[PDB]
């Protein structure tokens, strides 16, 4: 039977949730998720909304939406703030999550929905986007499959600039609690776990890190940033290889760059998400004709047949989502594994935590 | 009342189609499109994918779907030059028409259609997608803002190599009477609607054409291929300003290489679809700074903040129809106007066939 | 004993092979050039840039240096319009000559130049310093290997800005009978360069031009363009192969965008002057790893290694030049025949100036 | 006119002969003479010396360093004979273009640097990729505040010359007559455009690997005792963070010194792959909002003295040209030189600091 689907949220998240519950069946078959009940606030803000989106109906109360006996699985993309309340009631509903990271504020908050989500037997995704695109899903198989040999260093950034004008005025994300961390919370977490699928886990970090505008307008006065606009660590992997991390909000000129390369002993992959339907791939070749392949996305990578059928027809941000929706709905039917898990995804929360432990401590942090 | 659909085919375009009419209000608000009927044959596979795309009803036959009370446009997207019969019968019901290139094999044909479109009082819009990237209409507006002063010259191409490996066995597409044009047909068509869009109406067109591959694998045999693999031809456009035109279905390596690049007086503007997120704009500038800017697509851009609020989150080939549904969807309304409809398209079906005449006789095709 | 050498101009090229013959026994061994008259005007600057550049003397009088005893061989880098007087006056003299591109102003003189060093039994070659690049002979190589197939398809263009600004000043070199072509053959010869050494011979071509600035200051008023700013052109090879070109002397944000492609059966190559350290290959792949290669230069490509042993460490447009003296030097030598010599290059003159004829009489135009 | 002394003529000791020849070309004023070239044995040494255009070859440096018709000495032998060779030049009352390491240890660097205080001479070492006209540029933009105050650096030089496990194993491998690996071969380039941008390094913290830890020797086997790869957090004397690494393994690369200042009013990004770009932000109105790609050409230093029109790319080679003209200059008292000796010793530190860091796994003030 159809998936019965509640939204919360209609934001950036929100409305990229929507979209991809809307197509997942268009794209990848089998019976189209109802999409039974929106919750956002205000209500007339749920009702237009939910119209345009085509929910069966828009509410104020998220709690009607979690408790809906028609709904299945809720997607849950508000503020932070209340994602544990949500994700645990929603849970404790018996319905299945489609949770956007963060997981919590805190990682205590993470450990008690990991619990949580661990006595409920449903299942449970984290939103993490940028795992979904075909390169990326494409460089993970190209590593399995020993293309660069054994990997022997990770380096990753994920540059934004959307805090980098200092006119922007304060928020309660700019605080520890309300906010809990900054760029690494907003960024570093997403590059986590895209690093953390092609290295495996994170066994030491070492982190730096820095507020850059301390201070911002607050209507008449200012007040305190409190978490940091950049950070930068070294990684040392379970596996002993190597790893160079950083993630910013005021840099400059960037807009979604999220960008990486693993460097093994037989080639090299490199990605920028700025172009995310481009792959480079180095191996050893003929001196003459020696150099890095742009692999251009298309249906030989994981995904992109279900959206097109000939390459070069450039995979989208929002495709990524749907992806994303089909993972969890194969999940739900029992025919393969999300990734990440509460579980996993309190991994990712620890080792971004434990970044930000670092650079206050000036102390290196190991993980198990 | 939402506008009710019918959607005939459901291959390339059909599936691309039916992703927009899903998602056209989601990005865009309103009342999201009823999808009352799907035609596709055979009759197991109209029911199949009515299902998955979330059609009413499936159909084996498209006449009754285009005369069902309960829709007001019509899809047509069979990869076909088989569109007069369903684009006059859909606009004789009384429908608005949203076709997919070709409108026709023959001008004859096309030029019966766009009468017959003209005399329905039914709005109509061919499937000319890649004008509706943002980068593309920020292009256009930037032309017509000045930004690159007076258009002085034009070089556009469309490389693909989907027919490149001589392995590639033979079809009907490689025949005039079932095929019509060649690389002109498939990818030329859309560079047209590209150029004219960015330069205006072509005045002159002296072209050339090969068929490089001239016999292919048939049935144990070969059969001979009848139409063009690539043509080039120098443009005057209406304004006098010159121009270089490409298209090629054996260029190695391309996959949806469509890239042009406007000269002006005071400055350039360059793109290439297949990374179709970058505008790249030059004008004069200080010494020390001067250089071509990379534009990156973002809520600046028009149609792009309907689908996402930050830039940098690649817009994708798919959303470009999620535009053209809209664009569709206001003409209807009476809210804009759509381009281009069947008049608009002749002009484009007469250019791409006046390359083919010139290169076949070796002599210019004037079109004023 | 040492080549002998003689120059003529310090301007762009001049200096350029100037340059180039200071090094080309550095880094291709061998006997240094004698660097031995340098001509320009006005005198002062002569003597100026002689003592610079290491010439024994300068002079204001290119006569002088092409006569003189101590000099085999004389570069010469001055105005079109003089091309052909000095370039006789040296084969008559018995020396061998670098001409800079153009060979003249037309091709009826470029002909009687191509008569006079066949009489003369020296070594010529022209100054096509785009065809040197580590990357565009890796190129050749790669076609002849058969690394793309058979080649079905040339792409070329050759865009530059230096007279897109309608203020910058007349000058003779924008009239026919003084300056000769325009774009075309300020970069359309070396575009024709590059692309018949890719694709050979050219049989046929259809071309269109314009003027986009067809008046400039001149000392206070104005005066006539003549000449064209940009021109394209479709091209038919004696292969039968298809071929666009185009260049532009008015494309503005582009300074040396000499960038070409050939597409085959097998592959594609594709180069851009601007970024002159990489080539692209296409080769059928795995679909998993299919793509173009981004071949960066280093010493497997032709002329590298004597200036660099480790790939990567950028090549330069002066180097080009070193590559040029020497393929000269061996030619003289008798060790290699160098490319163009005076007979290749009057066809390259033909074909510019019958792209130049189609252009004006809006008819194709066939060799 | 300056009389030159060439000592050893590999990959280095042609291009510092092809800078002596043409920077007069390039720069004007008097050609220097090319007084004697020492490599051994001593037919490579007049091979040579007939080929680079040198008076006489010898196989004795020592006799070459102290002729009288020298005053310039270019060292471009063994990192193992720097020491020596510099301090021989500099007693002898001859100026020094020193090829990197100063030394293989901080103590000889140190001794050298008291050496040319004490001879009233002028030193500079070939830390070439500070002479390109893009880098010299981004200098100057950022003293301009073309990208505000900086706020981050992040650098990288990667290169896969030792990437094969089949190359063999050499005395570079070692520490006692090798000494630093990546970091010494790299690194220290890296760190000379890094100080350059963002001032002087008060703090690191680094890791560092030997990948592959045996390579064949004679009959097989011997292991390697430098790294191939070090990675390091950076804080700068401003307080301002960075990102460092360097690399011989990194598959794929061959010259990729490449880096980024962000700023708090724009970004510089540049590769030495691409060697004429430099990547600039600055924020501009919405429509037309991005990096600009600035083509290097005669509005950037250095490059007007190569050719007269943009575009025509700059290459390797020329950093070698401008830096013997800086050299130059700097001895006819027109401008003074970077890095000489004393400034050479601070990267020296840095790098070896970086390493002892790895080592020891703390962090390592300045």
């Amino acid at each position: 039977k159809a998936l019965g689907v509640a939204l919360i949220g209609t934001g950036f998240m929100g409305k990229c949730h929507a979209m991809a519950w809307r197509n997942v069946a268009t794209a990848f078959g089998g019976l189209p998720p109802r999409l039974e009940v929106l919750a956002d606030m205000p209500a007339d803000k749920a009702h237009s909304l939910a119209s345009s989106f085509g929910f069966a109906r828009g509410t104020a109360d998220w709690r009607e939406a979690v408790s809906d006996p028609a709904v299945d699985v809720v997607s849950i993309t508000t503020p932070n703030g209340l994602h544990r309340e949500m994700a645990e009631a929603a849970l404790a509903a018996g319905k299945h999550v489609w949770l956007e990271k963060p997981m919590a504020l805190s990682v205590e908050d993470a450990q008690a929905m990991e619990a949580a989500a661990r006595a409920s037997d449903r299942r449970t995704i984290i939103g993490y986007n940028y795992t979904r695109s075909p390169a990326f899903r494409a460089a993970v198989d190209l590593i399995a499959e020993g293309a660069i040999g054994r990997p022997i260093h990770f380096r990753g950034m994920y540059d934004e600039d959307y805090m980098a004008d200092p006119d922007l005025p304060w928020s309660w994300r700019l605080t520890r609690k309300d906010g809990g961390l900054g760029a690494l919370g907003d960024l570093g977490c997403h590059l986590v776990s895209v690093m953390v699928s092609l290295m495996g886990p994170v066994a030491r970090v070492y982190a730096q890190a820095d507020t850059v505008i301390t201070d911002r307008p607050h209507q008449g006065g200012t007040a305190r940033v409190e978490n940091e606009d950049q950070a930068q660590a070294l990684i040392r992997f379970a596996s002993g290889t190597s790893g160079e991390f950083s993630c910013s909000r005021v840099a400059r000129g960037y807009r979604c760059r999220l960008a990486w390369e693993v460097q093994g002993t037989e080639g090299t992959l490199r990605f920028d998400q700025e172009r995310m339907n481009e792959l480079w791939l180095y191996q050893p070749g003929r001196p003459e004709i020696d150099g890095f392949r742009r692999i251009l996305t298309g249906p030989a990578q994981p995904g992109f047949a279900a959206f097109c059928p000939g390459g070069g027809h450039n995979f989208g941000f929002n495709e990524q989502k749907v992806v994303e929706a089909e993972m969890l709905r194969q999940a739900i039917a029992g025919r393969g594994k999300a990734w990440p898990d509460f579980t996993d995804g309190l991994t990712i929360e620890r080792v971004i935590h434990g970044m930000a432990t670092s650079a206050q401590t000036g102390q290196p942090v190991n993980f198990l």
